């Protein structure tokens, strides 16, 4: 049996993923051993009932994690060591057992995780799961030719689309924390001459150019993305409909029976981030904007988000909107009545509106999101982002005319085709023969010769 370990950064926004990329991997015959903390293996179901299930390490006993009293910096620190020898311990054990691990796939988050394997002799590979785009504008700031505020009007990188300032990723939005956050990022791409494969959450087709400059830096690149259940994709792993490892409960839904009545392709599907929080001016206009279009919209909004709409708002849309604090958002964006999708453009949202083929109306908030708003729009073309003032505030008439244009202006014809075309290269990048499928075949194929 050719057994590997895979060890994704442990919080709930980051593991998926490598738990989606594990699956395609047993799915090829090789058994995963997923490394984690306590604290994920208490708040998440990851243990299977089958003989080829992912099978669950625990490596750690909680007194790895945050305090209240931490700067990031401290939190990292105390993060890395204490994580540094869980493994170590770990390995200790797992590299002299009857099936010895053959290789690490760690999260590129966790660079340390190389000189771990690296003492031990052990195969390894980070997995960046963000853009290829990231990886590009992260290394140019390790290497000095780009500057946390850009330091030109506009950036030219190579292979890559002309970048403003306000298109790069905007990580001070925790302004003590700005400097540990772009150290973390930018360390990701400091040691890459000793690992034995580059894992990108991409496909060639989407990032083609910047992965053929990326696999200049001296290794191999292996794109293996989207990192999408494959029931919106290939349909290749038996009733693979949702990201986790256990088998999927769906939740009781509201939100497709609705959506079964409206005209196909009419209603505009809102979610700003499952964790993002939105200023109650903004919220307003975003509310009112949206309403002024007078679009049939299925919003979701968690709880103490929604506390914060405008007072009547919800009955003012009674008609044409459903405000409800959550949707399984991958049924969502099949389902053929939605036909435009408005997004804070997390990656993992960003790559479920490219594989459902649904047009976006792009509304970035913090962090990378900024980017892959400006790939969608100037670089796919799949839809257009909300204009803000000299306040950053994005008014209700910027909003309504955002909406307008992207359901119905003259380029709405051209974001649907655009958005079907994507669809199926992305279907196709992971489907037999794809070149993300490729890839992960070559690796399996890599692992069997040891
Ligand atoms: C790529 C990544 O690591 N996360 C992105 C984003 O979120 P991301 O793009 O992951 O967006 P969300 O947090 O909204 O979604 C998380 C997951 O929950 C699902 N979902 C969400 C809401 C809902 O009602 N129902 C539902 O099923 C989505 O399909 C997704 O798979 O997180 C940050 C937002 O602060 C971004 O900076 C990140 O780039």
């Amino acid at each position: 049996d050719t057994h590997i370990l895979v060890f994704p950064f442990p919080s709930q926004g980051a593991i998926n993923p490598l738990l989606q990329l594990s699956k395609r991997l047993i799915a090829k015959g090789i058994k995963v051993s997923l490394v984690t903390t306590l604290h994920v293996s208490n708040h998440l179901q990851l243990q299977g009932a089958y003989s080829n299930s992912v099978k669950i390490e625990v490596i750690s006993d909680g007194s790895e994690d945050r305090l209240e009293t931490d700067t990031m910096r401290q939190t990292l620190d105390r993060f890395r060591q204490k994580m540094t020898k869980n493994l170590e311990d770990f390995l200790q054990k797992a590299m002299v057992s009857s099936n010895p691990p053959k290789f690490i796939l760690y999260a590129s988050t966790m660079p340390w995780v190389l000189e771990v394997a690296k003492e031990f002799g052990l195969d390894r590979a980070p997995f960046y799961t963000q853009s290829c785009a990231l990886n590009s504008i992260n290394y140019h700031v390790l290497h000095g030719q780009l500057k946390l505020p850009p330091e030109t009007p506009t950036i030219s990188l190579p292979s890559m689309p002309l970048l403003r300032p306000s298109d790069l990723p905007a990580y001070d939005f925790d302004p003590a924390s700005t400097d540990t956050i772009i150290d973390l990022l930018t360390s990701q791409y400091s040691n890459i001459q000793d690992a034995n494969l580059l894992f990108c959450n991409t496909f060639d087709k989407l990032e083609g150019e910047i992965i053929q400059w990326m696999e200049t830096l001296g290794r191999p690149v292996k794109t293996v993305g989207p990192t999408v259940p494959s029931a919106y994709l290939d349909k290749r792993v038996e009733n693979d409909k949702h990201y986790g490892l256990s088998l999927f409960k769906p939740n009781e839904d509201v939100c497709l029976k609705w959506l079964d009545s409206k005209p196909s392709g009419s209603v505009l599907y809102v979610s700003y981030g499952s964790l993002v929080e939105m200023g109650e001016e903004q919220l307003k206009e975003l509310a009112l904007g949206i309403k002024e279009t007078g679009k049939f919209f299925l919003w979701v909004v968690r709880d103490t988000e929604a506390e914060k709409l405008p007072p009547n708002f919800v009955e003012s849309v009674a008609e044409k909107g459903l405000v409800v604090s959550w949707c399984s958002q991958l049924e969502v964006l099949a389902h053929p009545s939605v036909g435009c999708f408005f997004t804070h453009c997390g990656w993992n949202s960003t790559l479920e509106a490219l594989c459902l083929g649904v047009p976006v109306v792009a509304f970035p908030q913090w962090a990378d999101q900024v980017t892959n708003a400006k790939f969608l729009e100037d670089v796919w073309k799949v839809g257009k982002r909300v204009k803000r003032n000299e306040q950053r505030l994005a008014s209700k008439e910027e909003v309504r005319s955002c909406i307008w244009e992207v359901m119905e202006g003259e380029r709405a014809s051209e974001f649907k085709s655009n958005s079907m075309e994507w669809k199926k290269w992305a279907k196709e990048a992971v489907d037999e023969g794809g070149s993300s499928d490729k890839n992960i075949e070559e690796f399996v194929a890599m692992l069997k010769q040891t």
